[PDB]
């Protein structure tokens, strides 16, 4: 049995739409129909998104059973999703898409910090951590000590800022992949002091792989890349007035960082640990066995709303 | 709980991919990425894809919301098919996709019969009908019957043809959208004779909505659009040494003719029903309640299934 459909009450359209008697006719049909979208926005995307669809097709050919392999790999993308994965966001990340409506969406302008991609890992649960505490128990890897001032684009202090930080143990694993759940890991929560100055211990994040298992696993293996993220710091900054900084800092020396699966470096984020070998320094700031850190000193450089959102309208006339 | 996942063993690519300083190198180093596709075919399709995707997203500054609005989407399109409803499909019909990929692999050379979109109401179960024997019990809807002969692009008659043919009742339904599915209604599976000739009993089909209930429906309303299909008779002939031929005729008079929500119309395709208003030659024909049918009489060119395959391949060169 099959479902009985309803008609949507639509009317057939007062246009000229001639029969097709050629594939372009199918097109130029299918455009004059769009015009009939009454928010403009999304009568441009529309139009916008159907000549692209439609020229991919011409340009390649696209066969058949290209077609049908396209529907089913939609499909499969789809049916794999839950609360817990979303590979269209995987595979968004992964065709470098997350990335570029990641940077349009948040210019980084007067000299501000760089967005780069969330990721699946974040989560509201992580404890509050005093500056000068670790987000990373003892054992979970190499020291690092993460340092600086919240400011705005104009330099002023942001005081109370809300900083989320979360990273790999040296295993490469998130807190969230082990069984043991008992507690958060590697994550926390810290505000901007009151001249917005921040600080905590952590541990040096590596490398990882994203999900290869499923249908995004299956397209890069036929693309000949990787699924390997280098080593970052994911942090995400908030406070009222300001766009929020969704971004991530990632240590020099690592093999994947020219080659991010999922197009989160850039240049601005690329970061030289410096190695601290002193080993008072390193006991006063409280590593319980001493010897020596990696400090990623760093300043976070927030946007006013007003000035992102502009930036972002008179960026989008230009294109 | 997450799962761990696994590295894919592709090693980091030895490349130059500059750090991006800008979104444009997102895209370029994505493009230098994609040229290690090993499959050319592949790799082409894939660099022809990608650039049409960021060029999208470039020229409509697609924002943060918009783009997880059509991730949702995406998501939902795929979750919501089964075995007995492909979404996808239908996305691919609604944008006129399906149409065009379908014209491109079914060129109508030598003014062959042109192809139009299957749709999904097609089943393997067809009962057997005889030549001049109905598909359609009596008290489905309007006399109509269907004749012709089925041919090569030389003239050649095809004999043994096999002819699948289905349509809906007077209301507008399938025989698989009732409850009572006992045995199949207003389809049948022919077999052209000797001379390649065809007929047969059937109601005139009439017009129906596809499916408005899930996320396409959704979609067809924000573009202003319906979800209608014009009045239409499928087949499908099959016939070994020939390119087999998905296709429908759209009688003329109906109001959706011109604005098929799939755009399976095609000028050569839709017809103008004879009224024979001859009660002794309806009664010979086997219509039980004699009075008048409509007459549909049309050939069925098929091609050479070499042809077919050349001629695509001698256009995509075009392109
Ligand atoms: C917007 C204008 C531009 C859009 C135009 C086209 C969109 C739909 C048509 C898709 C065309 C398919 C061809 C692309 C091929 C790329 C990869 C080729 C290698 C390959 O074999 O990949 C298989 C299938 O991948 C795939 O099927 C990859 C499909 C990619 C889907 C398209 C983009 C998805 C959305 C991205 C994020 C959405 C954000 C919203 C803006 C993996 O399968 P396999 O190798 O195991 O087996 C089947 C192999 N013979
Ligand atoms: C070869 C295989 C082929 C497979 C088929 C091709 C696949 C191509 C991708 C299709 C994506 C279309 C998704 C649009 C969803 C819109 C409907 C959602 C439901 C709903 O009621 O949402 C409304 C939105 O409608 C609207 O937005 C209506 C306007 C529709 C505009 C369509 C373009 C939007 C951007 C999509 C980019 C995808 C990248 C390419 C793969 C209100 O919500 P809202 O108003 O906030 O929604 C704006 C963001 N779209
Ligand atoms: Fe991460
Ligand atoms: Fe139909």
């Amino acid at each position: 049995e099959v479902d009985k459909a309803v008609p949507n009450g639509i009317p057939p359209p007062q246009l000229d739409l001639p029969y097709p008697d050629s594939p372009e006719t199918i097109t130029d049909n299918l455009l004059k129909l769009t015009e009939l979208t009454p928010n403009p926005r999304h009568r441009f995307l529309a139009k916008t998104l159907i000549t692209h669809l439609h020229d991919f097709v011409k340009e390649t050919s696209l066969t058949t059973d290209e077609w049908m392999t396209s529907i089913q790999f939609l499909t499969r993308v789809g049916q794999i999703c839950t609360p817990v994965r979303q590979e269209f966001i995987l595979l968004s990340d992964t065709l470098g898409v997350s990335a570029l409506v990641d940077a349009i969406n948040n210019p980084p302008v007067n000299g501000a910090t760089e967005s780069s991609v969330l990721g699946p890992f974040f989560t509201d649960d992580a404890p509050d951590v005093a500056n000068g505490e670790s987000i990373a128990s003892e054992g979970k890897g190499d020291y690092m000590y993460v340092e600086g001032q919240v400011l705005s684009t104009d330099g002023t202090p942001v005081p109370d800022a809300v900083i989320e930080t979360w990273e790999t143990d040296a295993k490469g694993f998130y807190d969230n992949q082990y069984k043991n759940r008992d507690h958060p890991e590697c994550r926390g929560r810290l505000r901007s002091d009151k001249d917005g100055k921040f600080a905590y211990r952590a541990v040096v994040p590596v490398a990882y792989p994203i999900p290869g298992d499923g249908p995004v696993g299956e397209m890069l293996l036929q693309l000949n890349r990787h699924n390997m993220r280098p080593n970052h710091l994911h942090l995400m900054i908030s406070a009222p007035g300001y766009n929020t900084l969704v971004t991530a800092f990632y240590p020099e020396g690592d093999e994947y960082l020219s080659s991010d699966a999922v197009f989160g470096v850039k240049k601005s984020l690329v970061v030289g640990l410096e190695e601290v070998k002193d080993d008072s320094e390193a006991r006063k700031r409280g590593f319980a066995e001493g010897g020596s850190f990696k400090l990623l000193k760093r300043d976070l450089v927030l946007v006013p709303e007003a000035d992102s959102r502009k930036a972002r309208e008179a960026f989008a006339q230009e294109r």
